[PDB]
């Protein structure tokens, strides 16, 4: 299924996911998609932190929901 | 010299550079200190976009000035 990744500019993209797939494994597509590291990633949807080891349906993240993707500037 | 960068979230890291490094090479300090692809990185200092080909001093970014860093999630 499609979801939006969406920053705070309003910058958006489009994901293929599985309602089964982990919020790591979201992270993991995003690298390969646009080439941001997953340890430099924070997602958000409806307002709250996705953790890495639950699922899309775990926060019942649909077709066409939007999640918002932050930086952690990890490196410091 | 050092600057900030600074995202939207608020997160705040250091920069050691020179007033003669070009944009371009910022972003090449970026991508070396956390892995993001200089293609990825729009950087904004006092409400401008910075040019690649435009050096640090050329903007007027003097010591301990703060500039945002933005994705552009482009590819």
């Amino acid at each position: 299924m499609q979801i939006f990744v969406k920053t705070l500019t309003g910058r958006t993209i489009t994901l293929e996911v599985e309602p089964s797939d982990t919020i790591e494994n979201v992270k993991a597509k995003i690298q390969d998609k646009e080439g941001i590291p997953p340890d430099q990633q924070r997602l958000i949807f409806a307002g709250k932190q996705l953790e890495d080891g639950r699922t899309l349906s775990d926060y019942n993240i649909q077709k066409e929901s939007t999640l918002h993707l932050v930086l952690r500037l990890r490196g410091g």
